């Protein structure tokens, strides 16, 4: 219920002043957000100021997308951690991909919720 699913979003998925963007960043990171027990198979981290996250969900920085999702208007500095191995237990290795392009959300009551990992899936 309350924020908590919007501050979720936040520790999985934002990182306003990354550093470098490497791989031994996302392997860092991951661990710092608790993503790796088990390790998460791909994530992405949105970068910059939270005002225009949060924006994406007013048609301030949004447009509908899909059955109930969000585009975002403006594009966004982003850093893609893919794991790399076989096994969901650490060590997680992760290959970093760092990026700039909109990104799809979920919202509610305003606010970022959920991020549409599958236009970061580059098969």
């Amino acid at each position: 219920q309350d924020n908590s699913r919007y501050t979720h979003f936040l520790t999985q998925h934002y990182d306003a002043k990354p550093q470098g963007r490497d791989d031994r960043y996302c392997e860092s990171i991951m661990r710092r957000r608790g993503l790796t027990s088990p390790c998460k198979d791909i994530n992405t981290f949105i970068h910059g100021n939270k005002r225009s996250i949060k924006a994406i969900c007013e048609n301030k920085n949004g447009n509908p997308h899909r059955e109930n999702l969000r585009i975002s208007k403006s594009s966004f500095q982003v850093t893609t951690c893919k794991l790399h191995g076989g096994s969901p237990w650490p060590p997680c290795q992760y290959r970093a991909t760092a990026g700039f392009r909109n990104v799809v959300v979920a919202c509610e009551n305003g606010l970022p919720v959920h991020l549409d990992q599958s236009i970061f899936r580059r098969p």
